[PDB]
C-alpha cells in the first residue's frame, strides 16, 4: 500500500516530537526529552485511501533525512528565535534533495499558548515567498494537527 515518508525539522522545543506523537498516539506530551532521531510508522485513512504514514522526527538540538517525501518545518508562535531560523531548515531541505520543489509546510505550533510573538501575518507572507501552506497547531489542543499533517500528504500527492 501506499507510505508517506514524512520528515519533522525545526529548532529544539517548537514542538516537533508533540506534535508526532499526538499525530500517532492522540495524546499530549507534557514533558518529552530532546531529541536524537525517532521514527513512527501508522496505518491510516485520508480522503478514502488507506495509507501508512512513516514520520521521522529529527533533532532541533544543534549537537545534531534524505530519504524523506515531505518536510513539516516547524517553528513555535511564541518563540521567535524559532522564526527566524527557519529559512535554515528550508536551505539545507533544499541543498540535501537537490530541489527548489519539495513538499513541504510551514507549521507554527503552540498556538494555544497566549505569549505570540510571531504574529500570522509575518509567517504567511515567509511561507509564500517559499510557494507552501502556513497551518497554525497546538499539540496540546489538538487544533489545526490533522490539517498539518494531511495537507501535507496531500502536497506529495501533488507533487
Ligand atoms: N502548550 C503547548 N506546549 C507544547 C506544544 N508542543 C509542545 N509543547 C511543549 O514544548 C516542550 C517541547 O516539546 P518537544 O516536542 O519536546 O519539542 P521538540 O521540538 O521535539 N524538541 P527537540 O528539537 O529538542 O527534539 C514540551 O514541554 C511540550 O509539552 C503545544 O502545541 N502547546
Ligand atoms: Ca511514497
Ligand atoms: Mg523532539
Amino acid at each position: 500500500m501506499t507510505e508517506y515518508k514524512l520528515v519533522v525539522v525545526g529548532a529544539g522545543g517548537v514542538g516537533k516530537s508533540a506534535l508526532t506523537i499526538q499525530l500517532i498516539q492522540n495524546h499530549f506530551v507534557d514533558e518529552f526529552d530532546p531529541t536524537i532521531e525517532d521514527s513512527y510508522r501508522k496505518q491510516v485513512v485520508i480522503d478514502g485511501e488507506t495509507c501508512l504514514l512513516d514520520i521521522l522526527d529529527t533533532a532541533g538540538q544543534e549537537e545534531y533525512m534524505r530519504t524523506g517525501e515531505g518536510f513539516l518545518c516547524v517553528f513555535a508562535i511564541n518563540n521567535t528565535k524559532s522564526f527566524e531560523d527557519i529559512h535554515q531548515y528550508r536551505e539545507q531541505i533544499k541543498r540535501v534533495k537537490d530541489s527548489d520543489d519539495v513538499p513541504m509546510v510551514l507549521v507554527g505550533n503552540k498556538c494555544d499558548l497566549a505569549a505570540r510573538t510571531v504574529e500570522s501575518r509575518q509567517a504567511q507572507d515567509l511561507a509564500r515567498s517559499y510557494g507552501i501552506p502556513y497551518i497554525e497547531t497546538s499539540a496540546k489542543t489538538r487544533q489545526g494537527v490533522e490539517d498539518a499533517f494531511y495537507t501535507l500528504v496531500r502536497e506529495i500527492r501533488q507533487h
